[PDB]
């Protein structure tokens, strides 16, 4: 039932701005944690940042200042928003959600820093 | 620092079975949920299986029947028991936990080809 997708991704000159968004759709019976994941080139999976169902929020000590994590309950919809992007910044980045413990995945979107 | 060093990948002849480690090291938190999440061609990353602590095992609706998750808090690992490896279950696995009331951490990952 559950589904996330996710958009907002694609090529910046080091430096620039993007957004990412995680839409959520089908019944979580509950609020969810939703984070973020990257995975850099030939490289392994990296917690980003996480909002809690609470509505803590959470950041890689790398990203701080850099990305901001917000949610719109009322759109199911989670967002990051890079700016200051740097190559290191470079990878897949996929949402998941933590609603018993339930987890889902987006099908990733592609982030290149030149 | 939280260590996890995940093996027992490999290359496997469909029908066969193969068992998978999670070792967790440097885990000062209290009981975390560990689980295992793969990633595939045709399939990209889901989550498989999940033990959460008090006890509570999850699994992925594809997996249940042939995935069996465990755990042994003495050594502080995981396992995973993969039954009639199907070749739509080849891909690279990683095991990752959770501890938190949240902060997860994913460990290298093992590559399992199943033929």
């Amino acid at each position: 039932d559950v589904q996330l997708v996710e958009s907002g991704g694609g090529s910046v000159q080091a430096g620039g701005s993007l957004r990412l968004s995680c839409a959520v759709s089908g019944s979580t019976y509950s609020p969810c944690t939703t984070g973020w994941v990257r995975q850099a080139p030939g490289k392994g999976l990296e917690w980003v940042s996480s909002i809690s169902s609470p509505g803590t929020i959470y950041y890689q000590d790398s990203v701080k200042g850099r990305f901001t994590i917000s949610r719109d309950n009322a759109k199911n919809t989670v967002y990051l928003q890079m700016n200051s992007l740097q190559r290191e910044d470079t990878g897949m980045y996929y949402c998941q959600i933590q609603c018993s413990i339930r987890e889902y995945w987006g099908q990733g979107t592609q982030v290149t820093v030149s």
